[PDB]
């Protein structure tokens, strides 16, 4: 009869490991007595805790689990089938809590149990992953959408948690006014602990971390030159879209970019908005930042960069694209942009998926990759990268960036993968077409500026396009400019099939401007049997000089032009400058002062368009070994490159500290998007890429060449939160619908759901809002546009927990985690004027 001697101590809530006064499978408790060593009934002290499960089950069938596997544990020889009596059972537990007393005191310690009853729990289907099913699309196989109202969990409560409020979406109705995307333009559950962004409070403390990015260097190390200049928005499309308005408020009240193009330009912020209607929906809110041009992205990647089979006709490259470039000869183009081949994400971890998925492990699970599947896949694609016949990676990565580095009306994007391994050390190696993108950088400083056209002509089997820039203060082909009109602009030949042949009588007829009549050409890049070819001055092209004729046409022949195969081009790429441009010929221009007028804040002008954008990492990079090789030392060391480069605004990773739980690509290969802490920028130990003091340096050693910094902001959700807390949970898709068939539906669930309470969040979290409000007021009368009320700024978020977010991916905890009575279906709990216990433990 051990019913006596294992009861509960008391009811105090101090008894009991709870969560929020509830009890979970993994509860511990202290008992009245304790048998020491197995052998004497000793009343218990404060440190004697043990297992809820070693005195109580919840139903007779829990208890024969229980009994089986501890019995397979602990060298007992039995086990007990359906049929066996509850008197058996009872028995063999208390023979088993014998052994165990025995074994706490042989081996001086209960972290062995611990471990046992952990794992016991997980073996039954209520307390795992079995009872989280069915799965659905989510990266993670699936949400828990936390309840607004529910007596249960009262302190998790909220009147918000508005999901998918996108800027399609973001009245709760998809907008009538975008039509190119048909959906509601994202989702609302993407990874990990939802962010609740429709909440005014968590509204105000997004900005307050924006303010802190903003004014990092003043406030971490009180350097008014270690802060960063702009912000990326990531995950857009699973955001709620008021934080557009919140984050292109502080531009404005802050920074005054909605003043003059100076202004906006030297703090030039984007978005990674994928949705089509993102870009007209950001135009019409003012242009306060700037968003991809995705049809121009995948046009690239269509055009050029497939397997030869795949890859469609060439004029998508001028068409489809938010300009048309058949004629672009605009003062400013009516919508800004930036352009891009591939991103950190973007048509990289995409391609390790593919090879992952091919040959390495069919049932890889989304993005969810180990360590061990990584390295292997990038043995696969390494290879790959240097065949002429490529089966997973980018064909025509130089015509790519010809086409983007000349492009006018489109702030070009570089990817540092493009120009260094995406793996290994940072800039420590160099890809096959690191010299042709250098000399194509280079070349767009000195050369490339004035209106574009594209011509796309059919000729001999194939088809080729030719863009042209008409030299810096010539818009049209007809202007005829100055001097450096005449020794400036661009042409740029592309095809994108290896059989391309002219015939004898073909020729590509370019009209390069009318400031270019009976001019000396010479090559800056030309294709050749094995690779591309690069000229850097006119005098290494000497042998190779060609004319326009009285016309101002360029003129080429099947002498010229032809379709090659080798690891750089699949078609051809012929790239020719103008002889004679002084060695420090720059043909950008710097933003003007003059008031704006047009009630946009960034313009597509002839500024803008001088500017470069540099993605200064890869998800892919490996580990530093020692001081020298952490990234933020060594863009310190190399910020010379960058502005050889024309880099202007330089876009590093996010600087958080990431989270180590595994459970994605971005907490395995630890890029700083999956983290618990939102201000520990290097702080509380190094970031992959360095300490925050490594951070602060790399910043001003940029700014010291006039180099902008970009700050990635990510709103969209955190890892790994350390305390745990209950929460009433609905298993839902990724928009939050509630999940056909399964079996959590406003049941208590037990999340990781609460910072500590004791990290930069609980220093920083509210921190400034005083100060915003008394000098940026407007910021806070905004009525925002999903909830119809202003940000609310009167409560400081110092620990996050379950009342700020939407909702958790699925942990594996099972529907039946916390404690209920079976025969009275409730919950047990701790509440001390509602305490209800299992009758055995206070009532034996
Ligand atoms: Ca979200």
């Amino acid at each position: 009869s051990f019913a006596q001697y294992n009861q509960v101590y008391s009811t105090d809530a101090a008894n009991f490991e709870h969560v929020d006064h509830y009890l979970t499978a993994e509860s511990w408790y202290r008992p009245k007595y304790i048998l020491k060593d197995g052998k004497t009934w000793t009343q218990s002290t404060e440190k004697d805790f043990r297992p809820l499960l070693m005195t109580w089950w919840p139903d007779q069938e829990t208890q024969r689990q229980y009994v089986n596997y501890m019995n397979a544990q602990l060298g007992i020889h039995q086990t007990y089938n359906t049929a066996t009596s509850p008197l058996q059972l009872n028995l063999a537990a208390q023979t088993i809590q014998t052994k165990i007393e025995e074994k706490i005191t042989a081996e001086k310690n209960t972290n062995w149990l611990r471990q046992t009853i952990s794992a016991f729990v997980k073996t039954q289907s209520a307390w795992n992953s079995d009872s989280e099913k069915p799965f659905d699309d989510h990266l993670q196989k699936g949400a828990l959408l936390y309840s607004n109202n529910s007596k249960l969990t009262s302190q998790a409560n909220s009147n918000y948690r508005i999901l998918n409020r996108t800027p399609t979406n973001q009245t709760g109705k998809k907008d009538p006014r975008y039509t190119a995307d048909r959906t509601i333009g994202g989702y609302e559950f993407l990874l990990a602990n939802d962010v609740d962004n429709s909440n005014p409070v968590v509204q105000a403390e997004q900005l307050n971390w924006l303010h802190f990015l903003m004014n990092f260097g003043n406030i971490y190390a009180n350097d008014p030159d270690a802060n960063f200049d702009s912000i990326r928005v990531d995950a857009v499309d699973n955001v709620d879209a008021d934080l557009l308005q919140i984050a292109g408020d502080y531009l404005k009240a802050a920074k005054g970019i909605h003043k003059n193009d100076k202004a906006a330009n030297d703090h030039l912020s984007i978005l990674e908005a994928w949705s089509y209607n993102d870009t007209p929906y950001l135009h019409d809110d003012g242009d306060n930042m700037i968003n991809m041009d995705n049809r121009l992205r995948l046009s690239l990647l269509y055009s050029l960069a497939k397997p030869l089979n795949q890859r469609s006709g060439m004029n998508p490259l001028i068409t489809n694209s938010l300009v048309n470039r058949t004629d672009d000869n605009a003062e400013t183009a009516a919508v800004p942009s930036y352009s891009f081949i591939r991103a950190h994400d973007s048509e990289v971890q995409d391609l390790i998926r593919d090879i992952i998925k091919a040959e390495i492990n069919p049932n890889v699970v989304g993005y969810s990759f180990t360590m061990e599947e990584i390295k292997k896949a990038f043995e696969i694609y390494n290879k790959d990268l240097l065949a002429t016949e490529k089966k997973y990676t980018h064909y025509n990565t130089a015509l790519s960036y010809a086409l983007l580095l000349t492009n006018k009306s489109s702030v070009p994007r570089v990817y540092y993968g493009d120009m260094f391994t995406d793996d290994g050390q940072y800039m420590a190696h160099k890809t096959i077409n690191y010299e042709a993108i250098e000399t194509l950088l280079k070349a767009r400083i000195k050369y490339v500026s004035g209106g574009q056209a594209m011509r796309n002509q059919q000729v001999g089997n194939s088809e080729i396009i030719t863009s042209v820039r008409y030299g810096k203060g010539a818009l049209k082909a007809t202007d005829t400019g100055d001097r450096i009109t005449r020794t400036s602009g661009v042409v740029v030949i592309e095809g994108n099939n290896p059989s391309l042949r002219l015939k004898a009588s073909d020729r590509v007829v370019v009209n390069m401007g009318a400031a270019h009549k009976n001019q000396a050409y010479r090559p800056l890049l030309l294709t050749t049997d094995n690779g591309i070819k690069a000229y850097h001055s006119d005098q290494e092209a000497a042998g190779l000089v060609r004319y326009t004729n009285d016309r101002g046409e360029l003129i080429f022949t099947a002498a010229d032009i032809k379709g090659y195969a080798n690891p750089q081009v699949s078609g051809y790429l012929g790239v020719w400058v103008p002889v004679g441009a002084a060695a420090d010929q720059d043909v950008r221009v710097a933003a003007s002062t003059a008031p704006s007028t047009d009630g946009k804040s960034v313009h597509q002008n002839a500024a803008l368009d001088s500017r470069v954008m540099f993605e200064g990492f890869s998800n892919f990079q490996a580990f530093a070994t020692k001081k020298e090789e952490y990234t933020n030392v060594v863009i310190a060391k190399n910020v010379d490159k960058f502005a050889e480069w024309g880099v202007t605004d330089f876009e590093m990773a996010p600087q958080y500290v990431s989270s180590t739980d595994g459970s994605f690509l971005d907490s395995v290969i630890q890029n700083g998007y999956a983290f618990t802490d939102r201000y520990d920028l290097g702080i509380s130990k190094p970031n992959k890429y360095g300490t925050a003091d490594d951070l602060v340096k790399a910043i001003k050693a940029l700014h010291s060449k006039g180099i902008k910094v970009m700050a990635d902001w990510v709103p969209d959700q955190m890892y790994a939160l350390p305390e745990k807390e209950v929460v009433t949970a609905t298993r839902v898709d990724k928009y939050g619908t509630p999940v056909a068939g399964s079996q959590i539906k406003n049941t208590l669930y037990v999340v990781d759901g609460k910072s500590s309470g004791k990290d930069q969040q609980a220093k920083y979290g509210g921190a400034f809002l005083e100060e915003l409000q008394a000098k940026y007021p407007e910021l806070f009368a905004r009525k925002q546009i999903s909830t119809g009320v202003p940000m609310d700024p009167s409560v400081k978020i110092k620990q996050w927990s379950a009342k700020y977010f939407n909702g958790t991916n699925i942990l594996g905890r099972g529907a039946g985690y916390v404690l209920k009575d079976q025969a009275t279906n409730t919950y047990f709990s701790l509440v001390s004027d509602n305490t209800f216990l299992p009758k055995s433990l206070v009532n034996p």
